[PDB]
């Protein structure tokens, strides 16, 4: 029988074409049926258009459904990935600015240890209730099906889940690639390296990196001496080898991965200025206003080119995606947009998202590594047993097989990192579940921010009092 | 039965441990050893208490050294109140703090507000309270360690954890219970409580009256009286509008210090303290409320010596006597009842070092609040961090009660969590000598602004002239 994946915010197109592609490339799954989701019809037609065209010209047997309805994506399917951002980035930024008209610099949801500019915690009460919403709807309609969350904020957001509903649901993040990043600064062969890492989602860590049968710090420790002074970021997300980066690994003794670096303590984001010591010059990092204007114009021209890719296949029927470019222009957009449609048009090129290998793996048999976010129950010493933690594991038919942590993370890393970090999860998700404002209010008064109980009140009210938050201000209500 | 106290010279401290040691007639007979580096307060406490001793006529032998090996050896018990550095460290310390922006010093930090509560900054007295308990390994390994001493959460966490003796911190904070069943109106053996946290951070987790859910009495006083609520003194925030306020938040009612003890929320300023605390002092933790604790303790300094030199002008006089030698000066007639008084107040003390050892050593058994490893006491908590909860002890030791119903999970995610954290980055600072522990703490601290405030306020407490070796041990 024909799989069936079904993807809410299947209007974010790279990531679906990246789904769907890597499906086309998967003997296993061949034949599956692909339905797409999303409440914005123009972004939906998109996807369908360029998804559709792109099975056409590889030879796929793919087939694909249309909906802006929950239960059509959820019903009969095998696996429901979430990529969904209730909201979009225009609740983001009305929020943010709420946020600092009353002296809450980057906005409320900017915590110790989660500085990630669209990994909202708090405010988003209409995100953390469609994930729920989304899980019960699944236990309703089918049951057995896997719920794959890749939106954010994965780590409350999983949690959230697995704590309350009864199926099975697992998040999946790109964040431990940074791990290349090390790799390939320090001429090692990717195959040679035998690495871990382990923590919470956008807070983990390489507990583990040997080479050659030995430890590899020593090399990082080579690299950091000799050639740090010359390190130079490429884009605001470039932060991997930053200041902030080296001065954690310095400290916690194992090196932060991916977004693990943009979320430290207040200390490197004090103001724009002390950003860009930490983050480098001249973004000051992703999460300064800087470079997060930067990242959210790209996003806007990727959705741009990608409409616009999608009208000319429907006006010429008989192009190619791989004349790609020869309809597009060449500004840095569009050449962008030309690379990535040339790796999804490889036959032997994956993706690199894991979702589609995770499904193989589990259907298949075709085992493989994956870094999971599950519930810890004992793996990572020192943390709850219903807390979802990001880590290794085998995933093959018989399910998902946690590797064992070792070497175990540092204690500093546990106490001093991930305990406050999980504190904050915890406030987030008391304060969704009771609909207890003081939880949300408690947040603010420890927050190095607050100057006053005046200014708790009210920029709580104003967020409460947004046109999308009526029942989020209901559910708060005393 | 040998009893040596280590800084004797804290005068309502020993003078109470006299007074009951006197009134324990299983204890007659024992010997106690009052230790201080200050000769001149030793030699006053030492005079009050042979004076008091004969007066009573209780069988007791008090001796001085100025030695710490000779207040450990023979000792069954041995008790630390002293703190290294005084008061005149910690207002130093608390001076420099200011300088560099960090009002109340440095020390003060979110659930720990105890202006005598230093954990990062008191090198000297954490490194005092291991080095009193390796010599108690050493020369009498089958003694007590009792501390008194604060910080007792940090202290007696990493005596327990570093050395293998047999070691408890013991407080008055729990006392604050007495006060809510006071002024409720009830009758204390009909209540059934328990407490639970950690030193300066236990909750009333249980509050019972005739076997009823007792916290809806609270609930009524709250309704009705509170509003005609004010302090007697700066410690007295038991039912303020703090204590209120965290209990509507946690669940369960803060007890005694614990109050002291909340988030930056009740400390931003004086006026705020002023708002949560009560007027006109704003606390125990406010400026005028630490000036008029310490004036208190001068007064008692003063007073001691005072009266101790009257004993040795009038050799033959009993202490009950003395006023009438003193002639028309009502001021020294008066030192002396100031005296007598702390030896025995109208209403006990309630120490409970002193019942503690009787408990012990004659199986007279009662209920304790004692500061232990927790090894699973109460949940969610490691083995390895020493709690304040309640227990039976008798001749076969201490025997912890099952906390029921367990804390709120509020206060063990919320604030024993938290608390806890910056109990191990104190630890961790001490054992391994990594100042970045220290910078790390100021670097979340609220107060801190930048890089450089923090380098030099640590800079100027580690260059004070009695912190070489803690200079030195931080070093590299
Ligand atoms: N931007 C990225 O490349 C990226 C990478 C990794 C993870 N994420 C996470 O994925 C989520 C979305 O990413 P984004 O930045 O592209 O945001 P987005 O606003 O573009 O959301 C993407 C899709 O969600 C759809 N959507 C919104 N509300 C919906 C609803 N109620 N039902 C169904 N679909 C809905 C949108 O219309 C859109 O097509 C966020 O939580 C984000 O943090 C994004
Ligand atoms: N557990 C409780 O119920 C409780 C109650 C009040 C105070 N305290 C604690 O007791 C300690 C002292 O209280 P205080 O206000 O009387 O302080 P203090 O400094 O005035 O007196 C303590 C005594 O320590 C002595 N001392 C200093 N260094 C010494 C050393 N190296 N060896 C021996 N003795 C030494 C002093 O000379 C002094 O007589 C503090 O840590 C305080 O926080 C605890
Ligand atoms: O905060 C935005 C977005 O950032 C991260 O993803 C980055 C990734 O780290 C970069 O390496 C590059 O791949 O672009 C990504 C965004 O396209 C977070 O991992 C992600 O969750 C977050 O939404
Ligand atoms: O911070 C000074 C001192 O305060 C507390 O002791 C109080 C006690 O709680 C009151 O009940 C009353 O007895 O006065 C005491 C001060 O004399 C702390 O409990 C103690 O540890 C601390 O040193």
């Amino acid at each position: 029988p024909s799989v069936k994946i079904g993807i809410i915010g299947a209007g974010s197109a790279v990531f679906s074409l990246r789904l769907v592609s890597d499906l086309c490339k998967t003997p296993g799954l061949s034949g599956s049926t692909v339905t797409l989701m999303d409440i914005d019809e123009e972004r939906l037609d998109a996807i369908l258009t360029i998804a559709k065209k792109y099975v056409e010209e590889v030879g796929a047997d793919l087939k694909f459904e249309k909906t802006m309805n929950l239960d059509d994506v959820i019903i009969d399917a095998d696996f429901v990935i979430n990529t969904a951002m209730v909201g979009g980035h225009t609740y983001l930024e009305k929020v943010r600015q709420i946020g600092e008209k009353y002296g809450y610099y980057r906005g409320i949801d900017a915590q110790e240890f989660n500085m990630v500019s669209d990994y909202y915690t708090f405010s988003n009460y209409n995100q953390l209730k469609y994930f729920v919403d989304i899980a019960r709807k699944i236990e309703k309609l089918s049951p057995k099906a896997w719920y794959l969350q890749a939106a954010n904020p994965i780590f409350e957001g999983t949690t959230l889940v697995t704590r309350t509903v009864p199926i099975k649901a697992v998040g999946f993040c790109h964040g431990h690639y940074g791990v290349m990043e090390i790799v390939e600064k320090l001429g090692l062969e990717e195959e040679k390296v035998d690495w871990q890492v382990a923590g919470v989602n956008h807070g983990i860590w390489l507990n583990r990196f040997r080479y050659n049968g030995g430890n590899a710090y020593p090399l990082l420790d080579k690299w950091i001496e000799e050639k740090s002074k010359d390190w130079k970021p490429e884009n605001p997300f470039n932060d991997q080898l930053s200041p902030a980066a080296i001065d954690m690994y310095r400290f916690y003794g194992v090196m932060p991965i991916g977004d693990t670096v943009r979320n430290s303590s207040w200390r490197y984001h004090r103001d724009l200025e002390t950003k860009k010591k930490w983050y480098g010059e001249p973004w000051g990092g992703a999460d300064s206003e800087i470079g997060w204007k930067w990242y959210q114009d790209t996003l806007g021209k990727v959705t741009e080119i990608t409409k616009k890719v999608a009208k000319f296949i429907k006006e010429n029927p008989s192009v190619r995606l791989s004349d790609l470019g020869s309809v597009l222009g060449k500004d840095l957009s569009e050449k962008q947009f030309v690379l990535e449609v040339e790796k999804i048009l490889d036959p032997e090129r994956k993706s690199g998202e894991q979702h589609i290998p995770f499904i193989d793996a589990l259907l298949n048999d075709n085992k493989a590594r994956f870094v999971v976010n599950i519930p810890n129950k004992g793996i990572i010493h020192g943390i709850d047993d219903d807390v979802v933690v990001e880590v290794p594991a085998l995933v093959d038919k018989n399910g998902i097989h946690p590797e064992k942590i070792e070497p175990p993370l540092p204690d500093r890393v546990v106490k001093y990192y991930l305990r406050p970090r999980i504190m904050r999860m915890e406030m987030a998700l008391e304060a969704f579940l009771t609909g207890d404002i003081r939880i949300i209010k408690e947040l603010l008064y420890r927050d190095p921010r607050t100057k006053s109980d005046e200014q708790v009140e009210k920029v709580i009210e104003e967020i409460l009092a947004l046109p999308e938050n009526e029942e989020m201000r209901k559910h708060y209500l005393k």
